[PDB]
RNA sequence: ACAGUAUUUG
RNA sequence: ACAGUAUUUG
RNA sequence: ACAGUAUUUG
RNA sequence: ACAGUAUUUG
């Protein structure tokens, strides 16, 4: 039933739990996006180390660097500088020393992305000390005005945040005059060393919020948790939106925050991969490797109707989910199948106004003729998968698991050509209990039949209680090279 | 390398293994498509039955109906007939007796389509006994000449097959002939009984073959095991395309046929998820529930020709495993990314026209601006996944499983919400092994914690080595309903 | 280095865990007798009822006895009384109501020898008040004189207790007194119903304690739990020993009670199978079915001594243990062996005056000429091993298990014996994982070899990983009536 | 109803299964002894060696021996001899070359005694080629007569063996003729080398068979495998019994030959714990550390007979049992109870008159006080359960398992008690997953309790499936030396 | 296997 | 398989 | 969080 | 805890 603006906006923090340090952005008791910041796997987008380059390959366009964890950072030729300045190989001179950030992740393989063009982020500004190339204001927006009365060095470009839209040209300044006095720090605090490490750790989950998801709108922000609430405080101070230590107060309750809230399924609905739409429908949200994949379907009057609104609903929803989960990259959208081309417009509008508020960069074409919408946007950080699950392991992430016998049979025709494998001696199947048990029965005249043709190749087909049903080995012995021992000893 | 034309095309039979059937189709040694029948789980797509009818829905726009298995089946209004004809409810008075076909068979939930719009083949042709409306040829393809001169009856159209272009006027009506004398039957053979019954049965795998995939490339038809070849050659006979009793051969060989023509990988290579591309690519086919998504990326000289040739090969093989696989439905390729259209445009044809050959539709749009390429493509028979797979049952479906504490927290407040629930006496989580080692030490404390508050509420935690580290429950235990049993005595 | 009397005796309580008090007697720091009560597996011998005769059978020369638990109870032909009384049948008029009590417990099948022959026990005294026949005193000592003087009516005889000794005339007229009182309503509590019930509940560990097992030696009672010690001291009062009131002292220290005096690994000692000797040698304490039997053995300068010194120290250790282990039935001991006779009458003594504690009656023959020492002792509860353990359920009692092929040859003989049934179809052994291994590998061959003979006889065989390595199962099956079910299903 | 002579006694030989070659001694259908080589563990007991001496203690009165194989071997200053003569250590000059060999075998720890004295044995004799001390005859029955007319060299004496009564003194010479003959060689044969290693096998079960156990009641020789048979009728001829080529015939039947002969449950009966007796009681073999012990009881007319018939029944049982099982030892029978002692003396003679075959010698004394009667038994070979079984390894060799709460109390103050121990930072219970429930339940209160007291000693309890029941451990972690690490990874 | 095939629809 | 066999003894 | 943002790229 | 206690006996 739901309009912007009815109910208050609040920021629920949840600082109980050590092991995981949450903040909920609700309006009302509709959960609209989310972050759980938890140590160890801390945050590590967004930091400043200083670099050497591991190696120059041109086959991608740009180096790698030495930042000095694990896997040396992706750093295309794109990225570089005017001052890393003295094509790839003549641009970059390797082991040369160089001042990168991280734009995106390390991600299941890659390094990440490294950018020698360092931006720097206030409350209302956003500082490019190192291109006057980039400017402007959020695009979501008298400072125009004030923006030119900045008095900004040369070197670099910046931006004004959609959240210095209240506040006054005065402490402009006082933001951009900050940042640089960090962004000399940053400079000198490399023209120390030998470059090999970390130089700036970007800060925590709270104060992130504090600065990048904090608007009018937000009513209160009640934390649940005296000694935070504490930095809480303290945080604001600085980041300096003072104007919100009247907004910021301490939750009592008994029973707990979120769950007081009314937030709490909200909460999980994000790990779940079908997600019930409010008609009645759902939205099932699968994750293949080349994109995050959304389909749509209806619940239990009219044809049209039915479609057409579960799709919106599908709209919405999609968009939220779509934050909660983080979900980067491109994704394709199902949408069910209506006929009337002012429907798809409809929906496609839909889902373009909802998603307004994403603060990641978002790209929707049209429907398809197989009614299909794609749709991009933006990595701002791990995704909720990528980072707080892993991969059914009986399968290899793929989620279905090959019927017993077309595996047996499988196995077995492996067997038999192992089996002619000229000098071969033994050959030992290792196989998942019922493998071994259908193999051996149901089909043992076959293995029989071979060993009778294979003219003394023993086949062996030891039953397994330690293999799940779609692993299994199929060693083969080489004649002379065969212990005598057990069946059941052959692992 | 490969050239059509240059080896032999073949279709290699393989009638030793009972519990499987298999009859691939190669060209020289690429396995080019390949067909597995195996007892039991038969082929019912074909059949014809008699049919009344459970229930109009109108919600839809069909009924269902009694051809009497499990699941009723599907019928679209569209499907409805002159002559079942006396919108929805005006048309089909239920409880009617009618003469089904099924279309599209079980998929998960489904029933199948009916259509009560019979259709039927030979080897030349394929009678419309039921609607002179639609007719044709072969949009493959004197014969446009020799159908007019077809003695056809006036109730139903027909079509001319592919295959019937080889071959004379004279046997047409040979063709048209037997079908015809069937349909007949096939007619009065409903005249008889109450419907709720079997009609015809469509016929196995191997004659389907000698039917539906046999051409004048076709050199050899090895068959491995001399009692099939018998029924082998008997099947031509009838079907009757008796230029080919030449042509069919039995193969003794000791090593295994197929593992002979050296297509035995190729056979696995449909089951896997990820398939080499000739370059040394790579073409992962992940399976939502939306759409099937192929992804394609490369090895390890240009970048723009890496991407565009690995392009090409990804579309040839992607083509193959579409068939393989008998993947139906929406496919979305995610091509690698060239910048040149010409390129696009260029690998846009190299899949068109590699899926030329397909028995099936299919539809292939532009390459998008996300760079996806989406693709339909006709549903013929069941999918390799479909029929021979399940759901990797520790996921769902969905291949990840969710990191260990972020489980535990989870399943820990639920216990907390379950412990305010006004008027629960004891409340027992019972979890998978590491979750209730994790929520009693790591967290044992807020455990505490809780029963200290909810006053006099027990939370029971017991760990439990049935269950995998994704399912649990947490069930609540009403004042007055508490057993006193052991923690581990719980299930 | 241990002589009586050195250090101070003492009556250790632990009243700290709900689920088990515990009460050892310890002198030093020597535990030198230990008891566990724990609430529900609480202590009922010595218990009495009203009863009625399920069944006399003469076959064993005594009825049965209704006092209304699950098995009846054991009731010789000698336990019957004068009172009861109007060879077996004529003896016992059956669905008779009667006035039994519990000599000893239900031992795993048995019900319980019940008595009609009541006993009763004050702290100076025990009433037989039913046969003033049997009488006398602590077999363990001027009362002589104060019994006489007893003023004893005359359907009873009675015992005093070895803790009657310090005492005097007086208050034994106020035992004899409260007893009789009690038996009064221990009598009349009887003449009120139906007698299939309860009437008199033998009194808990500690009150017990303080009855049964508290002489001048008891230095202190430390009792470690300040409620305890509550009723701890009113159980005096009554009992009436109370000049103990000065006796009994609360623990306070943090370290455990027991863990503090030092004899918690003493406690356990009793629970081990093997069980260090001083000397360093060791004693075996194996149970059986016929007899409990302790073994004994040696080190690592004399042979001569070695084992005599190492068998006296045996002897002292098996004392002790029989009486940690309420041990009781026959014991056999196989002492070491010794030439000279001397020792061997040596070490009998060292046992007999070792054993001269022991509550319980014990008697001991020589030592065999196979050297083996023979030796009852009576029933006093039931045994440790009987009450905190049970039966390897891998064994069965057994503790060895078949080595695997042994077991699979045999399995397999079954097999063919089976399979020569005349009428038998399939026949399905179902077996241990390794056992199925190795009955279709090592084995093959043989289990083919069956089928070809028995024509036509399906042997299957199914490995599974429920069952270990001894259990499993034959079935066979009859013609017509078999299943065609997946070998891997069979279960 | 069994009468010695009535139905043939036959040797039965089974040598249908390689891994597994049996022999039973049938008289009728009752087996009555039975013996079992299987190639790999074969048959040590009766080799000879050359020997030199690893270590001289006298702390038992002999030396070891290396006859090199794992073990060196037992070697008693009784067994040792004039000619390796020059108290312990003035007798045997160490590291001394010795001609020993194997009176009794590896049992679980001992080496296993050899003897410098060795026995030689014919069909009809048995030479002592080393002591003319020892001599005699068959205590078992002309031939006193034929024995002096033995042409005996002088540094040995003999034995007539049983089953020389037959025969004819000429052949006692051509006995003792191939004896020595060989004796020589096995000196010579020393003579060689250094000594360390082999010179004389003891044969296989067969001869052994034919020469050990057979005599003039012997009927057949059924052997069911015609290669054996064959070696079979070769192992006469030299053995030299020929008389018998006559009595050794081939098994055809279909029916297996053991399985035909009804002898096979007989053949398990002996691994089997209890074995039941014809009247209808049992049997129950338990073998503990010290000694064998047999129990027996009865059924379901008499009490005195119903015992003392049962008893008779278990005599006869017993016996055989004794005979199949290979028990050696001393053996404790806990007869029935029968008071008259004309039973017991009976029954007593009734065992010995039972076990007047059993090869082995046999000690048996009177019925105890107690109504055990122990009885010795000479240790012929290993015994059944010593090389057929192994250590139900769940329970480690006794058959019971502490019950669940009693063994959690007990690791529960292990871990308190640990967890005073002054520097201790975690510690850390991995226990039976129950007990880690129930330790975490039940009892967590109390674990709490701890970590309360002992200031910051974090007491971890990782639950694990491994573990079966009984084990557990209870790690203790050292200030400073404390990982973080997960509950559950813990292992 | 046909211009309404294919996709979709239980 | 013997009067010192057997049991025991590592 | 800016017209070159986002997607893509290890 | 007694001279018929204890062992045994379901
Ligand atoms: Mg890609
Ligand atoms: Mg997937
Ligand atoms: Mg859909
Ligand atoms: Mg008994
Ligand atoms: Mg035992
Ligand atoms: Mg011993
Ligand atoms: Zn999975
Ligand atoms: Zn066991």
């Amino acid at each position: 039933a739901h309009i912007e603006g009815r109910h208050m906006k609040r920021m629920l923090i949840n600082a109980t739990q050590q092991e995981e340090l949450r903040v909920a952005l609700v309006d009302g008791q509709r959960l609209y996006d989310l972050d759980i910041e938890s140590p160890g796997h801390e945050q590590k987008k967004a930091n400043i180390y200083k670099g050497k380059i591991t190696r120059i390959e041109p086959s991608l366009e740009a180096a790698f660097v030495d930042y000095g964890a694990e896997r040396h950072g992706f750093l295309p030729l794109k990225e570089i500088a005017r001052e890393y300045f003295p094509n790839i190989k003549d641009v970059l001179r390797e082991g040369q020393e160089v001042i990168v950030q991280i734009d995106k992740e390390e991600r299941g393989n890659k390094g990440a992305a490294l950018t020698t063009f360092i931006s720097l982020a206030g409350s209302y500004l956003v500082l490019m000390p190192n291109n006057p190339r980039a400017g402007g204001i959020s695009r979501r927006i008298e400072l125009k005005e004030a923006l030119a009365s900045l008095e900004l060095p040369e070197g670099m470009g910046l931006i004004v945040r959609t959240a210095g839209v209240g506040k006054s040209a005065e402490a402009l300044q006082w933001d951009l005059s900050f940042r640089l006095k960090h962004w000399e720090a940053i400079k000198k605090a490399a023209e120390s060393r030998p470059a090999p490490f970390l130089i700036h750790q970007e800060s925590n989950v709270i104060v992130r919020a504090f600065r990048d998801y904090l608007r009018q709108d937000i009513g209160e922000i009640l934390i649940d948790n005296p000694k935070v609430l504490e930095l809480a405080r303290q945080h604001i101070a600085a980041l300096g939106r003072p104007d919100f230590s009247s907004k910021i107060k301490l939750y009592t309750g008994e029973i707990p925050l979120f769950s007081h809230y009314q937030i709490e399924s909200q909460i999980e609905s994000a790990f779940q991969r079908e997600v019930r739409l409010p008609s009645g429908g759902s939205i099932v949200i699968d994750s293949t490797e080349a994109l995050t994949a959304i389909d749509i379907n209806s619940a239990r009057g009219d044809i049209e109707e039915t479609a057409f609104n579960t799709n919106l609903e599908a709209a919405d929803e999609i968009a939220r989910q779509l934050r909660l989960r983080d979900l980067g990259g491109l994704i394709v959208i199902d949408f069910i199948d209506m006929t009337p081309v002012r429907h798809q417009r409809a929906v496609e509008n839909r889902l373009r106004e909802a998603v307004r508020q994403d603060r990641a960069r978002i790209q929707i074409s049209h429907i398809s003729r197989f009614g299909l919408l794609e749709m991009s946007r933006q990595r701002l950080s791990p995704s909720l998968g990528e980072s707080s699950h892993h991969v059914c392991p009986r399968c290899s992430g793929t989620g279905t698991v090959r019927d017993n016998e077309s595996l047996s049979l499988s196995i077995l025709r492996l067997i038999e050509e192992e089996a002619l494998k000229e000098n071969t001696q033994e050959v030992h199947a290792i196989v998942p209990v019922p493998i071994a048990s259908y193999l051996l029965n149901e089909k043992r005249s076959a293995v029989n039949a071979i060993e009778t043709r294979q003219d003394g190749v023993r086949c062996v087909i030891v039953p397994n209680d330690q293999m799940e049903t779609p692993h299994y080995h199929v060693l083969r012995v080489r004649k002379g090279e065969e212990t005598p021992t057990l069946s059941y000893m052959l692992p």
